[PDB]
């Protein structure tokens, strides 16, 4: 029937962008953060699935998304609970502990950095470049949460970027909040998560948001594996967004942007502002049939081109497989 993965509906496309991906980093001399040029204003957007027998819409689900942090996030009320926003879908991603960049790297492209790009961008980005800043803002989170031993601490997280292998669990180190921090950097893009200590918001703000993309990457993360939530090509009306907040037992507890500065977090909603792209949202609250406004940011509306499009395939060859399946599966 239908394949395992979006890419694996043509693996000859897959390989054009795992090599388009490369040639489009620029590095500096600059001595500035390494970043992608243009291949970060893409957005995947999944099919619409709801078209198909309640049988076939199945078969699809247990091929393509992750059920089981789909349910949990939605059933711990964190994902698809605002009913105003259109619904957002978990992608299986693998957890060889790349799963941060493989997470990302679907969001973005249909594929999966297999070939480690995003990984390698990132270790690479985090030893050739001005730690300076990174270093910094990771100090002052640090303390935030502590209710001694600093660049010592820091040298190790260098180091669990690497390529290589963990000298203890499975087959790539785990990641943590400040290389998403510094992943969102090197892309000039947002990524907000969607979590049960990483959960929040991380902003590129080593850029002036003048000059990156202002649609965010949104990712889903439970056991400590990490996944795309993207958005499904729904007809409408439902807004494309993600609500900037939270609903904590009847009061909206807003998300945890991550390693700002002092000063900055003083003025957290004039940057979200200005690196998202925020709209006021009604929202049925309180239960006392009233209503409340909550900020959301405009998520993007799929642009992959057709040369580089996994999903217009894998749907291509759905149909194919659902005419056969139609006809004849009796």
């Amino acid at each position: 029937v239908l394949p395992q993965a979006l890419y694996l509906s043509n693996m000859r496309k897959a390989v054009k962008i795992r090599e388009r991906t490369p040639e489009d980093i620029f590095k500096p001399t600059n001595g500035i953060i390494h970043h992608f040029k243009t291949m970060h204003r893409y957005t995947l957007e999944m099919f619409r699935t709801c078209q198909f027998c309640p049988q076939f819409r199945e078969i699809i689900h247990k091929a393509l998304i992750d059920r089981n942090i789909q349910a949990t996030l939605e059933s711990q009320k964190k994902l698809n609970w605002c009913r105003e926003v259109r619904k957002l879908v978990a992608l299986k991603t693998n957890g060889d502990g790349n799963c941060l960049m493989h997470a990302t790297s679907q969001y973005m492209w249909g594929v999966q950095d297999t070939d480690l790009v995003l990984r390698k961008a990132l270790f690479s980005t985090l030893k050739e470049t001005d730690t300076r800043n990174f270093k910094f803002r990771w100090q002052l989170e640090s303390l935030k949460s502590q209710e001694r031993n600093w660049n010592d601490e820091w040298d190790n997280l260098i180091k669990m970027a690497s390529t290589d292998t963990p000298m203890a669990g499975l087959q790539y180190n785990s990641l943590e909040e400040i290389h998403i921090f510094v992943l969102c950097n090197i892309l000039r893009r947002p990524i907000i998560v969607i979590s049960d200590k990483v959960g929040g918001i991380y902003l590129p703000l080593h850029w002036p948001a003048q000059e990156c993309y202002r649609y965010p990457i949104v990712l889903g993360y439970d056991s400590h594996h990490f996944v795309p939530l993207v958005t499904l090509k729904d007809s409408g009306p439902e807004i494309r967004a993600v609500p900037l907040v939270n609903r904590d037992r009847g009061r909206f507890e807003d998300l945890k942007v991550h390693f700002l500065t002092d000063p900055e977090n003083e003025m957290k909603e004039k940057l979200l502002k200005e690196y998202l792209m925020v709209i006021e949202i009604p929202v049925q609250g309180w239960d006392h049939g009233t209503t409340h406004l909550i900020n959301a940011a405009k998520l993007d509306e799929a642009n992959l081109p057709k040369e580089i499009n996994l999903v217009d395939d894998y749907f291509e060859l759905v149909q194919h497989e659902y005419k056969k399946w139609q006809e004849n599966s009796e």
